[PDB]
């Protein structure tokens, strides 16, 4: 009941066949991860003889999508030894902060991803499909969606200790913060991506004509950012938040 | 949450306060029901000895919004007779095909309201604005979204042991098989209208050029309808449930 977490789709233009893993699809608890391990192991099986791509759809993957230590641990030591090697890619897409201090998180364990020269951060579907067949990417319909119709803020700046750089883009179902000052994951300077669904915006609020809060549902702190046009962001906002309360469940 | 089932808003043209009834927000059982009536006792006291009115939200009213028998009895009975007389009108918005049912199987509890000059059904959304002013309306916001951008396929009909005419009007999330012709709810004639979430949209079939069926959530018995345009009512439906699915909980 998870074929659809890890799916085989495509093939590179390097000549190997891709595989999707959509982080966000899986979930600990509930899809048990002997399940899911069981099916990438004979999704591979067939393929990870000769040499493969993944693409790891990282989209909007938080804490509910993790790999518990015990099984991230499971994934390092579960393969046949040349299944690992013939890994000929892994493109990372759309990878978040959460992912990033996931991945500082289980530094101990991905240390071997650390500088790996395999793993290719994109930063958009047109940036994966450049490495695949025609450009033939497979990412999920779902992560595909994020990137459409989208009203974009740029140079708008995410308040905190450490203030990001980031674009606001707000989609009919998501508000994506991406970052436009790249900063370490797995010891890659990467973009992140941090997609926010309208269905987790619980209050949006204008602090200043140029500062407002984002609160998502169970992430505590609100986020808070500064941008010129500020009103409109909220405004974009609170609409997509709209729009998707009105086609909520009874 | 009982607070956003039955609320008390604006006045009809009549100069009676308004109370809205939104049977979709009230799901069955225990403490629910007294809950949401202990709420409607509250909310009514004040004005329940001079004329109000209530208008029936019964869009998408399903079994998991009904008063079983003995919950349904008890508003009969728990409130003072001034109370009941003092309904002027019962606006009934979007009845439906299950409500029917329920009506006709709680056909007995219900004879005071079959036949009621003080029940007026609105099978023309717009009707409601007859008694009672738009300023004046408050039906749920999302009730309203569901007339929005309809894309409505006329002259359909509804196979079943009785084939049924009627309008198949997909929205961006939900698909609503309004009757053509009307039907008896509690002695009136009425258009049901019958409203089916994306979410609820499981399979989808073209049976043929001018056929096709919905498989509905919890509801074993599929929706065949036919149509001159079905690819186009099935390609808009598959549309919105799509778009639907491409927007869910990871
Ligand atoms: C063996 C699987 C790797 C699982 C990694 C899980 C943690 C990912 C954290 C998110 C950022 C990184 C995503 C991409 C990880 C790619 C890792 C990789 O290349 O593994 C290689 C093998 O690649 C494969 O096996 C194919 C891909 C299998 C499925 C991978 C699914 C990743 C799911 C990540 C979910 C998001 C993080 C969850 C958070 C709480 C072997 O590496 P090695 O040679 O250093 O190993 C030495 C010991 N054997
Ligand atoms: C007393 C409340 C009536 C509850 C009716 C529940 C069943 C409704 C079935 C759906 C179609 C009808 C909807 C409109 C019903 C209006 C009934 C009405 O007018 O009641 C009058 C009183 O009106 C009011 O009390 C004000 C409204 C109170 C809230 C009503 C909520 C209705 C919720 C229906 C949910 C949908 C059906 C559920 C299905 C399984 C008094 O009638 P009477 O004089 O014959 O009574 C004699 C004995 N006392």
């Amino acid at each position: 009941k998870t074929l659809s977490i890890f799916y085989q789709a495509g093939t590179s233009k390097a000549g190997n066949p891709i595989f999707y893993y959509v982080a966000r699809r899986f979930k600990t608890g509930q899809i048990n991860g002997d399940l899911l391990i069981y099916h990438v192991l004979l999704t591979l099986k067939p393929y990870y003889a000769k040499p493969y791509e993944i693409v790891v759809d990282l989209t909007h993957t938080g804490p509910s999508n993790r790999f518990k230590t015990d099984f991230l641990s499971k994934w390092f030591v579960v393969f046949p030894g040349f299944a690992y090697d013939n890994v000929s890619a892994v493109y990372i897409y759309n990878c978040n902060s959460w992912v990033r201090e996931y991945t500082k998180y289980h530094e101990r364990l991905l240390t071997g991803l650390k500088g790996s020269k395999r793993l290719v951060f994109i930063d958009c579907p047109g940036k994966l499909a450049e490495h695949i067949e025609h450009e033939q990417q497979k990412l999920p319909a779902a992560t595909l969606a994020l990137e459409e119709d989208l009203k974009v803020f740029h140079n708008a700046l995410k308040l905190a200790h450490k203030d990001t750089k980031v674009s606001i883009k707000v989609g009919s179902t998501a508000v994506q913060v991406t970052s436009a000052e790249r900063t370490k994951v797995l010891g890659q300077s990467v973009f992140l991506n941090d997609i926010y669904y309208a269905s987790e915006i619980e209050e949006i609020c204008l602090v200043d004509e140029n500062q407002f809060t984002l609160t998502i549902a169970n992430q505590g702190t609100p986020l808070t950012f500064m941008h010129q046009e500020c009103e409109a962001i909220v405004q974009s906002i609170i609409h997509i938040r709209t729009r998707w309360e009105l086609s909520q469940p009874d």
